[PDB]
């Protein structure tokens, strides 16, 4: 929001306004570092990108210790020499490149479409990237008529979308990625789960409104009565988060899920490409912004 309007105070008292991205500006598949670049927390541009950079956008922006990000860091540096073709030191080129396929970027997404999702044609790829409604929409009516989630329903949010998934994508093209994915599960959990209720740090509970303003606005739900999480969040949080989701008991089974979909998750770790494969290429398209309504700078 503008620095004076003191929307942030007393969790964040250096806000910038939110600024939609423009045709040539780079975003993520993420609808984490895209918020953050809407504010130009990182550059609002999506290039030229540190680590020191992002560790500080995500501490004083967003509640989210350095510990949340190690790992992400090492796989967009991993994913950023694959895809370029050379080291990216400590300058991420773009944002755009986190959307290489198979990669950091995976199937099943909560709110993105898959590379290979509908498409008649082997050859034929799609928007991976930008956020979907429609995709978004099948996981919000997981938990439709309710305020809150739990670890279980997460659970049988993610069954659906590898459900869904496995049966649309291109023949061969769909491969699950549970460890990456409820990592990502448990950010969600970290990020907007209800800090106001008793019991959060325990049993959080995600506020579905404040989930649906962030994906859907890319930027940040403080309307709505969020704030960053005070003091930060720290990866064991995430991480129990995570192996709480896909231990939670499925009560209802979705079918064509692959196989080994229902239990626990292998730990995530740090990628690797070899040196033989090349890139598949990027999806092209214009960086998302939301237009119904189109966001004014404290939104
Ligand atoms: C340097 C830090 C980060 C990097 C490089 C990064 C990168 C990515 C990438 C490549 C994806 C796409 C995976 C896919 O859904 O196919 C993604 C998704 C996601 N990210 Fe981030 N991320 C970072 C930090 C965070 C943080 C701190 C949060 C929240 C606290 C976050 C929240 C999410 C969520 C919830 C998704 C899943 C979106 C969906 O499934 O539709 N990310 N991130
Ligand atoms: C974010 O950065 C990535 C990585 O640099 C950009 O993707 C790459 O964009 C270049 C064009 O600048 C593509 O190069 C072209 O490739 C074709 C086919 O190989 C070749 O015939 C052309 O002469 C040219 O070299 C490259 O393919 C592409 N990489 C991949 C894997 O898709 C991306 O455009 C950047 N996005 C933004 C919004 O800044
Ligand atoms: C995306 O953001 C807009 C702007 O903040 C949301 O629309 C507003 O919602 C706030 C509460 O968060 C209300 O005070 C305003 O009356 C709304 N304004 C307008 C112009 O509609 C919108 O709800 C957000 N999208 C989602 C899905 O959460
Ligand atoms: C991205 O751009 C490429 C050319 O630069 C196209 O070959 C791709 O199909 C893809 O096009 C999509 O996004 C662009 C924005 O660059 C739109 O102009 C297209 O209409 C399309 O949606
Ligand atoms: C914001 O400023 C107030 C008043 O000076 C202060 O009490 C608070 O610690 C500040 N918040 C942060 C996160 O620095
Ligand atoms: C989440 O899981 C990690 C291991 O992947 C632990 O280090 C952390 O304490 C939490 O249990
Ligand atoms: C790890 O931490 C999470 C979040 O604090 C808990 O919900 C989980 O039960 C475990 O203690
Ligand atoms: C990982 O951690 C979660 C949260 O404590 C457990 O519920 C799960 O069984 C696994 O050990
Ligand atoms: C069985 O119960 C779980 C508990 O959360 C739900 O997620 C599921 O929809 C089914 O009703
Ligand atoms: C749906 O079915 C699966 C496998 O049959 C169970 O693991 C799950 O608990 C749910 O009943
Ligand atoms: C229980 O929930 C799962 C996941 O949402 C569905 O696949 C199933 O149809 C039932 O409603
Ligand atoms: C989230 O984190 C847990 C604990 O490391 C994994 O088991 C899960 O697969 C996901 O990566
Ligand atoms: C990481 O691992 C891959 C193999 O999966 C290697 O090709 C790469 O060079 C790095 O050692
Ligand atoms: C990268 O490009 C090579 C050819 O240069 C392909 O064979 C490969 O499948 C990938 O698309
Ligand atoms: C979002 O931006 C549009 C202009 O692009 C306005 O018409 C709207 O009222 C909101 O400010
Ligand atoms: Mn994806």
């Amino acid at each position: 929001q503008e620095p004076g309007s003191g929307i942030g105070y007393p969790y964040d008292n250096n806000t910038l306004p939110y600024v939609a991205p423009g045709p040539t500006d780079s975003r993520a598949p993420c609808p984490a570092l895209n918020a953050l670049a809407n504010h130009g927390y990182i550059p609002h541009d999506g290039r030229a990108i540190s680590r020191e950079t992002l560790q500080n956008a995500f501490l004083n922006h967003m509640g989210i210790a350095n510990s949340v990000i190690e790992l992400a860091l090492t796989n967009a540096f991993v994913v950023c020499e694959y895809v370029t073709g050379s080291d990216c030191g400590d300058s991420l080129v773009n944002l755009t490149l986190l959307a290489e396929p198979h990669a950091f970027e995976h199937d099943h997404s909560f709110s993105r479409k898959d590379y290979k999702q509908g498409v008649a044609n082997s050859n034929d790829f799609i928007d991976n990237r930008n956020f979907d409604a429609e995709t978004f929409q099948t996981s919000l009516d997981v938990v439709a008529g309710k305020t809150h989630f739990d670890y279980a329903d997460m659970n049988e949010i993610r069954l659906q979308r590898e459900s869904l998934s496995n049966e649309l994508d291109f023949p061969g093209w769909f491969t699950e990625s549970k460890p990456i994915q409820n990592v990502e599960s448990g950010f969600i959990f970290a990020l907007v789960s209800d800090f106001n209720l008793p019991d959060n740090d325990e049993n959080p509970l995600v506020r579905i409104d404040w989930w649906k303003y962030w994906f859907t606005n890319e930027s940040f739900p403080y309307h709505l009565g969020w704030h960053p999480p005070s003091p930060a969040r720290e990866i064991e949080f995430v991480t129990s988060a995570s192996s709480a989701v896909l231990a939670a008991s499925v009560t209802s089974t979705p079918s064509s899920l692959p196989s080994g979909a229902i239990g626990p998750g292998a730990e995530a770790v740090p990628l690797s490409f070899a040196s033989t494969m090349t890139p598949f290429l990027l999806a092209t398209n214009a960086p998302y912004y939301a237009q119904d309504p189109t966001l004014g700078p404290n939104d």
